[PDB]
Parts: C-alpha cells; sequence; structure tokens
C-alpha cells in the first residue's frame, strides 16, 4: 500500500497510538546482559535503555570493552548506522575511541546539551579552535578547526589524533540544533535539508566506517533519523517504490536496537519525511 493513502487512512481514523502499539508488541527481545553487569552502571544514562549483546559496540580495549552503542546493519539498503547515548561525563574518552576504532567520519548530533532546564548529554567536543582537549583515559586529542552556523543546524570540522601514533584524522560535527523541547517539528523541510547535508559530505558512504548517530538516549530523535534514510534508500533502489513499508523497516531495525522511534508522534513525524522527500527521490 503506498504509504501516502495508508497515512491519511490512520490519520482520519486517528489512530497513530494504536499503530505504534502494535510495533511495540512485536520488537524483538534480545539480551543485554553486558549492559547490565555492576561495572558498567555508570556507563549508562538510563536504566531501561541497553544496547542488545549481539550488535553493541565493543571497544578495543581489554580492561572493558563496554559502551552503549549499537551496530544498526540495513543488508538490503547496504547502508550501517552506529547509535549511542550522549556521552555522559565519565563516557567521553570512550565515545571518541570508538569513532577512531571503527573509523567513522561523521557524527550526527540530534539534542541540546541543556534542553527542559536539565544536562541532556556532556559537553563532548571543543567551542574554541585555541582550547582543544585531551582525554588521557583513551589518549586522544581533539581540536575544533572550523564551525558553520546555521538556522537549523550548525556544522563543525574537528581533528581527532591518536596521540599513540600520531595520526590524525578529520571527523564532520552535523549539530541539528531546532529540535522542539517537546513534541516533533511541524514540517519535516527543515529535517530532511539536513539530512541531505550529511549525504553529500559522504559521511554515510560505504568507503568510511558507519556514521555515529545519537541524542540524549539514542532511540528516538535518532532512530527516526535512520528510519528515514533507509527507506528513502530503498525507494531508490527498487523497481517498485511503494513497495517500501515503512512499519518493516523499523521493525528490522529494532532487531539491532530496542526502543527506536519513542512516540506515536515521532512515528507520524517519519511517514511524514518520508513522503515529501520521495518528492526529491523521483526527479525533481
Amino acid at each position: 500500500m503506498e504509504m501516502e493513502k495508508e497515512f491519511e487512512q490512520i490519520d482520519k481514523s486517528g489512530s497513530w497510538a494504536a499503530i505504534y502499539q502494535d510495533i511495540r508488541h512485536e520488537a524483538s527481545d534480545f539480551p543485554s546482559r553486558v549492559a547490565k553487569l555492576p561495572k558498567n552502571k555508570n556507563r549508562n544514562r538510563y536504566r531501561d535503555v541497553s544496547p542488545f549483546d549481539h550488535s553493541r559496540i565493543k571497544l578495543h580495549q581489554e580492561d572493558n570493552d563496554y559502551i552503549n552503542a549499537s551496530l544498526i546493519k540495513m543488508e538490503e539498503a547496504q547502508r550501517s548506522y552506529i547509535l549511542t547515548q550522549g556521552p555522559l561525563p565519565n563516557t567521553v574518552g570512550h565515545f571518541w575511541e570508538m569513532v577512531w576504532e571503527q573509523k567513522s567520519r561523521g557524527v550526527v548530533m540530534l539534542n541540546r546539551v541543556m534542553e527542559k532546564g536539565s544536562l541532556k548529554c556532556a559537553q563532548y567536543w571543543p567551542q574554541k579552535e585555541e582550547k582543544e582537549m585531551i582525554f588521557e583515559d583513551t589518549n586522544l586529542k581533539l581540536t575544533l578547526i572550523s564551525e558553520d552556523i546555521k538556522s537549523y543546524y550548525t556544522v563543525r570540522q574537528l581533528e581527532l589524533e591518536n596521540l599513540t601514533t600520531q595520526e590524525t584524522r578529520e571527523i564532520l560535527h552535523f549539530h541539528y540544533t531546532t529540535w522542539p523541547d517537546f513534541g516533533v517539528p511541524e514540517s519535516p523541510a527543515s529535517f530532511l535539508n539536513f539530512l541531505f547535508k550529511v549525504r553529500e559530505s559522504g559521511s554515510l558512504s560505504p568507503e568510511h566506517g558507519p556514521v555515529v548517530v545519537h541524542c540524549s538516549a539514542g532511540i528516538g530523535r535518532s532512530g527516526t533519523f535512520c528510519l528515514a534514510d533507509t527507506c528513502l534508500l530503498l525507494m531508490d533502489k527498487r523497481k517498485d517504490p511503494s513497495s517500501v513499508d515503512i512499519k518493516k523497516v523499523l521493525l528490522e531495525m529494532r532487531k539491532f536496537r530496542m526502543g527506536l522511534i519513542q512516540t506515536a508522534d515521532q512515528l507520524r513525524f517519519s511517514y511524514l519525511a518520508v513522503i515529501e522527500g520521495a518528492k526529491f527521490i523521483m526527479g525533481d
């Protein structure tokens, strides 16, 4: 069924909360035993959001390999993503270790450091060129190279240096700064504009490691981003674009991280973004 007609059907019958609960009921349940070990309690921002064991990213260190992060590998679309929580004061060094070890080119941040008067993640990148950051636990240095502030998002060029070997890499930081404190955006236009800027940079392409995407818990706004990207790519690849089933794609992604898309409003917004984004992938 054309999602656009599916959309109006659900909208006129006001059944979004019902569709969404059906997804929650059918979603995969896999063990997350490593996340729950006592030694890792201060590595998790939220007690009820954990990576599954089978898909978790392992840090390359004998001490403790745990980070709250998951590899979402989409086989038909030929795209991979790493979804992670916003880094905590004691996990910022682990976060940049993962970026280095997984050979990522881009980091996508979908939250502000403070929202609703509370801290939603650590200030984990430098704000001034001349004030670089050193992460002593993982032996990495991080420098701000340039900053381009736009109305709906900011793009930063960063230099990550492995102090052990003195190799350096350019990392691109894509910061969507205008998601509202409550609810979802009224129009998907600025979100789609942002997605296409990430695509244009190379950060999603198979020559690099997977993009790292986060919000506060790494499941809500973050799920919306990868769900929309993968659905649009499938519509590009297939002979029959109306065969793309957004609910089935979401359940496939939930095999790799729990709780992706956190509200029925985020589900509706994901439909809106794919429907409106389609009106480019087909030529215009």
